[PDB]
DNA sequence: TCACGTAAGCAGTCCGCG
DNA sequence: GCGGACTGCTTAC
């Protein structure tokens, strides 16, 4: 096999380097490396090294590292640009790995852990590791083992050997239900005392060093507390051994409102998967617990104990140590659906970086550019300082706010990036400058003709068309991988409903469910087949469809993040190719491009019906239009349609042979107008939206911009088995929302658009009715609490304190002197209520940590006191009222002539 | 919330609005 | 009471 580094670091003069040899083996290398940088030369001296540019540069070797960055010092105090790549471990992957990296996950080693630490005075601080660690569960990809190093004697207490036998019992025969798929991978260690712990564990880490270090919480937690706990008890130098080339830097993490420390291991690449989760899964969660996330992504229960976690060794080590190896699995299990880590291996090694540089699109781009333009034997310009700025974004239409009947869709294909392709927007393919109009000549075409020679956007800028620049080029590369996953995800997405329509009609049998691959729509043999089997198998089938369908929409939707980063990190300062005319170039396109084909679509339409200056278009933002179906079902009659599938056929038909055809041509207009590269504005039929044929529903409606709901019966193709709500920033997608609102406004919109006002009516009046026996963290607001200490005065709100922090310093003040009671962290999220008058919290609400239920000093009193009329009204009544009048319609139904009789 | 971008909605504070 | 200036937080794209 072809080598592939697992690792790389810079320490000294020195690259040290973790690998996989040619023969499938793990090495360690420590290589002399001698780096290369360029400076400009006159153009009468012999180079093949040139600029992005085209100009000539000399190519310097140093001696070493050191005398390289001591060289971009003098530079600069001259005053002359240093050229080529400054971070000398990329130029060494570069170098070291000259060819497209195939890499082996088998090969690499994953390791998943958690540490448990008993602490009875409060939170146990990293940065003092005061406690002992007594439990640590590690789990090896390689050995596929859960390595369990288990403190049997503590200051905290003395306890008796776990016992996987009980381990492995359900709950109620007394045991803690430990997965049995996992009972035989677990490797049981217990310890007499804690240093004997320590330095098994760290023998254990020198047989077997990660190379990726994953875990819930492992860069805050676990790994400064080990290394800082070992550190205490043994010393620096025994502490260093967590990294295989014995150097750690203690990093100071830097944001808006404080700071924080973390260790780095030298030699190791830590994905904490919370920070996985937050990057890559395109969620925006309540509480990012252990427990919330599993039991969000994997319907698993709370893992359930009595008494507080500081007591829980004590009490019942048993389910401690269970509850620890569970945590691990979690983790694994998490992994197993999202595939984060699939992902981050993917980015890096297609990029050639440190693995954990995925988080950082900025490092991922400056490399595949770097490693792109090495090939032709180019040179990187010097990054350079730059002042923020701001600059425009996209377009959003001004909507109408109503109900809309029948509804479709269109939306052009991966925009930004296919705007850098069609533009040909790069660094290197500026081509100068035009006198530019208001945006409104180009999108009425009445502005000149921007340029006969070069690629233009409205923003006045021009760009070669002889040649790609290495921003196109690239960003195809990523696209193409891009498009085909989603291919995948909707196969999938398709086939899942293929079997949800089975599932109406399942066989009474005992049976098998069928070995297919999911990424690919199903044939009409494995159809037939399907619709001869049990619920059983169906439902098995229906899991494996929606697990796939998951996969396909990682790799997709974070390949589309990358290169919607790129076009993002045009824009950021810190990025090697910042330019706000590049930046802005795609933006004031995109603003263009979506306003312009409104133009068209309206155009179009006004002909077919024979009309003029109607408003077909009602919405659109950034990409997507959306436009009012209702006068072409109008045209063929609602009463000559069969059922809902035929009209939902009729207008996708109408959509593909009709709409389509139109759009492109409008397209292939703008871009001869703005004479670009190439034709890339592919706008596609996205939704098609409607009420229930025969039903009082009313399809859809807008209160306002990135305020909608639309019943959808067919997206992109998947032909829905049941209509599907399409709810875009509405109350009911805010995280902030309480879960059991969410719900009831769900509810509320899922009556509007299918069944009616007086189906609205019957259920808003029942909710309202019961909605006071909700358990209260169902009916608790959700907010991030930043600058906590901003607006504690003397433990009183200041100044313009926000609401939810006053709520979190009214339970800091009933908490008062609990050194136990849990503490609101800063930067973190807290559930919020309503308190009534007279309450003795002395205040309008209270906050509380998320994701927990409320300490037991106080839980009593906030249930007591909790104002549910406030809560009611702010929560589920003003939105739904805003819904309501929006779409014309009454929540409580209004007097008539009838009543009374 | 270390880690690409802008547009834009709503909650809430403060205070005006005769 | 609403709304404007503002902070804060959260979505859509
Ligand atoms: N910088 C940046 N721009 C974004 C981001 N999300 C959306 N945009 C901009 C660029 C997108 O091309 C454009 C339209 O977004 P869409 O959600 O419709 O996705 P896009 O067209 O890229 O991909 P698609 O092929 O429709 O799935 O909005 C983002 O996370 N970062
Ligand atoms: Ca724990
Ligand atoms: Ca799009
Ligand atoms: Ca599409
Ligand atoms: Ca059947
Ligand atoms: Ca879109
Ligand atoms: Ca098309
Ligand atoms: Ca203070």
């Amino acid at each position: 096999m072809k080598e592939f580094y697992l690792t790389v670091e810079q320490i000294g003069d020195s690259i040290f380097e973790r690998y996989i040899d040619s023969n499938g083996r793990e090495r360690t290398r420590e290589v002399e490396y001698k780096p290369s940088l360029f400076a400009h030369c006159p153009e009468s001296q012999a180079t093949k090294y040139f600029d992005i540019y085209g100009k000539p540069c000399t190519r310097k070797l140093f001696a070493n590292m050191r005398d390289a960055s001591q060289w971009i010092k003098r530079m600069e105090d001259i005053g002359l640009e240093a050229l080529g790549m400054d971070d000398f471990k990329l130029a060494y992957l570069s170098d070291t790995y000259n060819y497209e990296i195939k890499y082996d996950h088998t090969k690499i080693r994953v390791a998943n852990f958690d540490i448990e630490v008993t602490s009875p005075d409060g939170f146990p601080e990293p940065s003092q590791a005061k406690h002992p660690i007594d439990a640590i569960t590690h789990y090896d990809s390689i050995d596929d083992r859960f390595y369990v190093f288990d403190l049997l004697n503590s200051p905290y207490g003395n306890v008796e050997e776990w016992s996987i036998e009980i381990a492995a019992k359900l709950q109620e025969q007394g045991g803690d239900e430990v997965p049995s798929e996992i009972i035989d991978k677990i490797i049981y260690m217990p310890f007499d005392n804690e240093k004997e712990l320590l330095m098994e564990y760290l023998n254990f880490w020198q047989q077997k060093t990660p190379v990726i270090l994953t875990g819930w919480n492992v860069e805050s937690f676990a790994i400064p507390y080990v290394y800082n706990r070992i550190k205490n008890i043994f010393g620096e130098s025994t502490a260093k051994r967590l990294s295989p080339h014995r150097k750690t830097r203690v990093k100071v993490i830097e944001n808006m409102y404080g700071s924080r420390e973390i260790i780095t291991l030298f030699g190791i690449s830590v994905l904490d998967y919370i920070d996985l989760y937050k990057k890559f899964s395109f969620t925006n969660q309540p509480s990012y617990s252990l427990d919330y996330i599993s039991e969000f992504e994997l319907n698993v229960g709370k893992l359930k104990y009595d008494g507080p976690i500081s007591k829980l060794r004590e009490s019942n080590h048993q389910r401690y140590i269970s509850y620890n190896i569970i945590a691990v699995y979690r983790v694994l299990q998490i992994d197993a659906k999202r595939q984060f880590i699939n992902l981050s291996l993917d980015m890096g090694y297609y990029a050639k970086i440190q693995i954990q540089s995925v988080f950082s699109p900025i490092k991922t781009w400056d490399a595949i550019i770097f490693n792109s333009l090495k090939e032709q034997n180019k040179v990187i310009p010097q990054g350079r300082s730059h002042p923020v700025q701001p600059y425009p974004g996209a377009f959003v239409k001004e909507p109408i706010p109503n109900r809309y009947k029948y509804v479709m869709s269109f939306d052009l294909t991966s925009l930004y990036p296919s705007i850098i392709r069609q533009v040909n927007i790069s660094p290197e393919t500026i081509a100068g400058t035009f006198k530019v109009a208001p945006l409104h000549d180009y999108i009425n075409a009445v502005a000149e003709r921007p340029s006969d020679v070069y690629s233009c956007s409205p923003n006045g800028m021009m760009y070669y068309k002889d040649r790609d620049g290495v921003v196109p080029t690239e960003i195809t590369k990523v696209f193409n991988q891009r498009k085909e996953h989603k291919g995948y995800m909707l196969a999938a997405q398709r086939n899942g409903e293929i079997i949800k329509e089975a599932l109406h009609n399942p066989n009474l049998s005992v049976d098998e469910p069928l070995d297919v691959d999911y990424r690919f729509d199903f044939s009409d043999e494995i159809k037939e087949k399907i619709k001869k089997l049990s619920a059983k198998s169906l439902n098995e089938m229906l899991f494996r469809a929606q697990r796939t369908e998951v996969a396909g929409m990682t790799a997709q939707i974070n390949r589309k993040l990358l290169i919607n980063s790129l076009a993002g990190a045009l824009g950021n300062v810190w990025f090697r190719y910042y330019d706000l005319r590049n930046a802005t170039a795609i933006t004031t396109f995109g603003q263009m491009a979506l306003q312009w084909i409104e133009r068209k679509v309206n155009e179009y339409l006004n002909e077919v019906c024979g009309t003029e200056g109607e408003a077909f278009v009602l919405y659109g933002d950034t990409d997507s239009i959306y436009v009012s179906a209702d006068k072409i079902i109008d045209k063929v009659g609602e009463s000559k349609f069969r059922d809902t599938n035929h009209w939902v056929d009729f207008l996708d038909k109408f959509a593909r042979e009709r709409m389509e055809p139109a759009i492109d041509r409008g397209f292939r207009e703008m871009c001869e107008y703005m004479n670009n590269k190439q034709h890339l504005m592919f706008m596609d039929r996205e939704a098609i939206a409607g009420p229930p044929l025969g039903s009082k529903g009313i399809g859809g409606f807008w209160t306002g911009k990135k305020r909608y709901a639309l019943n959808v019966w067919d997206m992109e193709g998947t032909r829905y088995a049941e209509p599907k709500l399409k709810i875009m920033g509405l109350e009911t997608q805010k995280s902030s929302t309480p879960k059991a609102v969410q719900k009831a406004l769900k509810e509320c919109i899922r009556r509007m658009l299918q069944e009616g006002e007086e189906s609205l009516q019957e259920y808003f009046k029942e909710f309202e009715k019961e909605f006071r026996q909700l358990n209260y963290i169902s009916i608790a607001s959700v907010s991030s609490a930043n600058n906590i200490a901003k607006y504690d005065v003397g433990g009183f709100p200041g100044p313009k304190c926000p609401f939810h922090i006053r709520g979190i310093l009214t339970y800091n003040r009933a908490i008062k002197g609990n050194i136990d009671a849990p503490q609101v962290v800063e930067g973190e999220k807290v559930y919020v209520l309503p308190l009534r008058e007279g309450n003795p919290f002395g205040d309008k609400c209270i906050a509380w940590p998320s994701g927990t239920e409320i300490t037991d000093l106080i839980k009593d009193d906030v249930l007591h006191w909790m104002d549910y009329t406030v809560l009611l009204e702010k929560t589920f009544i003003k939105p739904l009222e805003g819904f309501t009048s929006a779409a014309k319609l009454d929540y409580e139904k209004k007097a008539s002539l009838f009543d009374m009789f």
